[PDB]
């Protein structure tokens, strides 16, 4: 159909998604794609807010699409496409920036975090708003770190509609609970990110499974020697249970009860072993999709045509409302 | 041909161009269009950096195109088109913003002038750079007030080419001399602009000719009672001679010599009378083009197709260089 419209995206900024991308975003997408009209985007225009190697940016664009498919995104149910192939994104982004307070974009966390900012680092939340609003998106499945961004997208949509009623769908932010943050393994306070310097706390989907298992087995826990889920008091330990729960389907309580009398060594064992079991089918699927790119680029080609059909209607509806000559 | 490529634009922010637009920009375009490949744009995407009435924005978009034709732009020689109908502008603008220093865009005069800025008020110089660079533009005919903007366009083009040699043409800024500033008549210090509050110092092309002549006859001169061209010491008086010279074809020296023994009353007489003679053929042409819009919208339609053919090649060349999957 075209109801319960969903939109979400990941940047092709690296050679692998990490567990946070896969559990905190892409896993939700796979549940949702059955009964939602879903658009899943590789957002390459966002990638170049930071300098990118061209051969790498292209290779990583395809690899990010491939990890979508290997994680279960289904091209028969959903639409996968590359942001830069749909001009409507930047068109709407220009418009939306005209309804976006400068201070409103200054107070955005990553701009506070730096401010050698560029205009692109400053305005990318506006382009993110156009990414979502261009597809009449009803819900946006993202992790917790994307919430402030999408309240800007909602506010600008409401500011625009106040002048032009009924023009843009105001999206609901759909954020998970536990998996909403997979934490670094060497620092279970901050999120597992591609920006914490060392890959040591970072579990990449496509890394060497024995290497990821080694990082898990080396994870920072605490001293209580009690396996119990409490993210404040037990950062490392709750993260690992969160990880093991997410890649297995077992609730955390059923896990914590099965861990009565067990130690933290047993906890890392099983989590590593389940992660390895999780990533190996992914890597096999990714390897074939990289070696046989017909499938993957047909998907992207069908996705881009479908995205353009939708997104360009939105842009002309906006343009008409603004008074542009069409 | 396709050599000596020219690009320039005016915002459809009002119901009339004023003498500054017509003498400081559009008159240069008409001289240039004979031996230059020229693209002349109605830049409506810039207009909405400030709230615009939709019925007015559309009507003024066409009226600005029409004043181009009534001032002598020739659709057989040049290309006239509406900015918003060519998606490449915002596409390139997103890219260029990633190569544009935040401080570099902060130091831009109009942002200093305000800073309730929006993102659009902050980033419009970047979109202006994409407007020009998207057409492999060799020269940009503009008045003196657009110089700081186009040094940003040149710098960003050079910053981009440093990473990707040979990708973007670096445009030369082509600025006139005398007409490079037509001044307000009630304040011959500052430029005649649509933003000085009172239309009283403002000569609109399409205003009532007797009203414009009245404003001229009421112009602030000085006390020397000597007709001589010196813009510092003689602000009002040099402006009027500048105006009369520009709308007649007579050099200022030939004028000043013919004004030996004459007073300032005679100076306003002739300038008003020559302006009236200038604007009446314009208004007749504009009136027909508004009443018979077939011609005008065929021009814009041919222009937009030609602009898209050029501008989209630039964008794909840029995208390829960046490493986007095409
Ligand atoms: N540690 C994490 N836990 C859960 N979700 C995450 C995590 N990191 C990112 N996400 C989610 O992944 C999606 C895309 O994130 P993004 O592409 O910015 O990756 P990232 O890990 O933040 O990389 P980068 O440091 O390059 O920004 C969003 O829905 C975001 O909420
Ligand atoms: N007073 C002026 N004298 C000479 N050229 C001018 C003058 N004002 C604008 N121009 C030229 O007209 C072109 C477009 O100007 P623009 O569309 O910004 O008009 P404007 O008069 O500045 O109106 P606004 O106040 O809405 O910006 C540019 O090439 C600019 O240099
Ligand atoms: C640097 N650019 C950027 N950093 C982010 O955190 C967002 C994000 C990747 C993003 C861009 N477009 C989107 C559309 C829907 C959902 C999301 C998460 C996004 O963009
Ligand atoms: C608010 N926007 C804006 N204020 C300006 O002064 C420029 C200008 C109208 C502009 C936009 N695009 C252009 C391309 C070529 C030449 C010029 C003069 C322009 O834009
Ligand atoms: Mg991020
Ligand atoms: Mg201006």
């Amino acid at each position: 159909t075209g109801s319960r419209r969903i939109f979400s995206g990941v940047q092709p900024t690296s050679d692998s998604l990490h567990l946070g991308n896969a559990l905190g975003a892409v896993a939700q997408w796979v549940g949702l794609q059955d009964d939602h009209d879903a658009f899943f985007c590789v957002v390459d225009l966002h990638a170049i807010t930071i300098p990118q190697d061209p051969e790498a940016l292209r290779r990583r664009t395809l690899i990010t699409a491939a990890q979508y498919l290997a994680l279960g995104i289904d091209p028969g149910r959903a639409t996968i496409f590359v942001q830069s192939q749909v001009p409507a994104h930047t068109q709407l982004a220009w418009v939306l920036g005209c309804f976006t307070g400068f201070g409103q974009a200054s107070r955005m966390t990553q701009f506070k975090d730096k401010s050698a900012t560029t205009v692109g680092l400053f305005t990318y939340p506006v382009l993110q708003a156009a990414d979502v609003l261009a597809y009449d998106t009803e819900l946006v499945p993202v992790g917790e770190d994307q919430r402030q961004h999408l309240e800007l997208a909602r506010d600008v949509a409401q500011r625009f509609n106040s002048r032009f009623p009924g023009t843009l769908v105001v999206p609901d932010v759909l954020i998970p609970k536990m998996t909403a943050k997979i934490y670094d393994l060497q620092d279970p306070t901050s999120k597992m990110s591609k920006s914490a310097g060392t890959d040591a706390g970072l579990i990449n989907l496509l890394d060497d499974p024995a290497l990821s298992a080694k990082k898990i087995r080396s994870a920072v826990t605490d001293s209580e020697r009690d396996i119990r889920y409490d993210p404040d008091v037990k950062p490392g330990v709750s993260n690992l249970l969160n990880i093991q729960s997410a890649v297995t389907g077992t609730d955390i309580d059923v896990l914590v009860d099965g861990y009565a009398g067990h130690g933290y060594g047993d906890l890392k064992k099983d989590t590593a072993e389940a992660v390895v079991e999780f990533v190996n089918p992914i890597q096999a699927r990714v390897d074939e999709l990289t070696a046989d790119p017909a499938e993957l680029e047909a998907v992207l080609a069908a996705g881009a045509q479908r995205a353009h059909d939708v997104a360009s209607k939105t842009v002309q509806r906006v343009y008409d409302r603004l008074g542009f000559l069409l």
